[PDB]
This record gives structure tokens, sequence and C-alpha cells, in this order.
């Protein structure tokens, strides 16, 4: 369990009140958890964000105004997680919206460029309790996008889904 506490994931921002009417995840950001495998299996297209449980489907909502984004700049961005309870990890991986993306309709494995920008493949390690990973958001998206962390467990099926909503400029 854990989530993307800077830049404060969509989950996270629910907890922190910046999101609002986000349900249950409010008071349990660490717990968008789903199946591994992401994208050839995984939560299904339009409930990605919710790791498709049920109890979060209010992070699935999509419009153009609908989460608070932050401001952040292309190129070097550091991607930090609290882990509430530190699992033999997969991988870590960082997924953004294509350039031309439709903030106003659900969020799809079409959203996504679905090579991650960068990935951190941990072998069944155990990851410490604050994990910081540093990437290059690619310098041709600007504007409204979504950043999609996913941590895969390694000795479970599961998965942690972390969207992040961005503002990008260079
Ligand atoms: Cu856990």
């Amino acid at each position: 369990h854990g989530y993307v506490e800077s830049p404060a994931s969509r989950a996270y921002q629910c907890k922190l009140q910046l999101n609002t009417q986000c349900g249950s995840v409010q008071y349990e950001p660490q717990s968008v958890e789903g199946l591994k495998g992401f994208p050839q299996a995984g939560p299904a297209d339009g409930h990605i964000a919710s790791a498709d449980k049920s109890t979060f489907f209010e992070l699935d909502q999509q419009t153009p105004t609908r989460w608070n984004k932050l401001n952040l700049k292309t190129g070097p961005n550091s991607f930090t997680w609290k882990l509430t309870a530190r699992h033999s990890t997969t991988s870590w991986r960082y997924f953004i919206t294509k350039p031309n993306w439709d903030a106003s309709q659900p969020l799809t494995r079409a959203s996504f460029d679905l090579t991650p920008f960068c990935q951190f493949n941990d072998g069944g390690a155990i990851p410490a309790a604050q994990v910081t990973h540093q990437c290059n958001i690619p310098a041709d998206r600007s504007g409204s996008h979504v950043i999609l962390a996913v941590w895969d467990i390694a000795d479970t099926a599961n998965a942690f889904y972390q969207a992040i909503d961005v503002n990008l400029s260079k």
C-alpha cells in the first residue's frame, strides 16, 4: 500500500481536500489497488484511475476541470511515493497521456502512451518507506495531462494505480 505524495496524486489530493467528492478514497489514498499486468491486463478502460474498484469510481470521473492539477515543467521531475506497507516489488512505471488526449472523456489505454516514460525494476526487493524516482516528462506534452504511476507487487496479483493530474509547460 502506498501513494505518490509528490507530485500529489489525485487520490492523495482527495485526502488533502484539494480534490472534493472523491468518496472513500479520501480516507485511504494508499489503497488504490487492482490487478497487475497493465496494460495487457489490469483495470478495465474507463476505470484505470480507480484501479477498477467500485468504491473508488469517483476517481474515474474526467472533465477538464474535475481534478486539481499541479503546474509542472516538462523535463526532469521527481516522483516520490509514501509506502504504508513495503511489499516485495516488481516494478514502478510512469505513463503519461498522449499529446491529443481528451480530458472530457474517460481514461482508457488509448488515452495514454503505453510505453512508460521511465520504469524501475526492483527484482522483488523490499523498497524503503519513501521511494523517489527521477524521470523526464516528455517535452512534447503541454497543458492538461494525466500521469499514471503504477507499482507492481512481486508476490501477489496486485498493483497500485496512482493517477496524477498535471498542467505542463516548458
Ligand atoms: Cu499493501
